[PDB]
């Protein structure tokens, strides 16, 4: 019924946000490495 | 089951907040990289 469906929808939303979060984390790490590289470059 | 819903919701909330923070970070870092690129 409604509660089980709600649970399903919540779990799906959760799965989505988890994937999204992992992607964002990956991006943050990438960007951090890039910035660090350029700062090390500026330090010469 | 009600427990399951509650915990699911909690976890979800946590993930949403995490995603918010991370998105903010990506924005900041993108601005930074853009600046440092325009610099070089
Ligand atoms: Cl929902
Ligand atoms: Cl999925
Ligand atoms: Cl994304
Ligand atoms: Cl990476
Ligand atoms: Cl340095
Ligand atoms: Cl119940
Ligand atoms: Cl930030
Ligand atoms: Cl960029």
């Amino acid at each position: 019924g409604g509660m089980k469906n709600l649970i399903a929808e919540l779990l799906f939303k959760l799965a989505q946000k988890e994937e999204e979060s992992k992607e964002l984390s990956a991006q943050v790490e990438a960007l951090e490495i890039i910035v660090t590289a350029m700062l090390r470059n500026m330090a010469q």
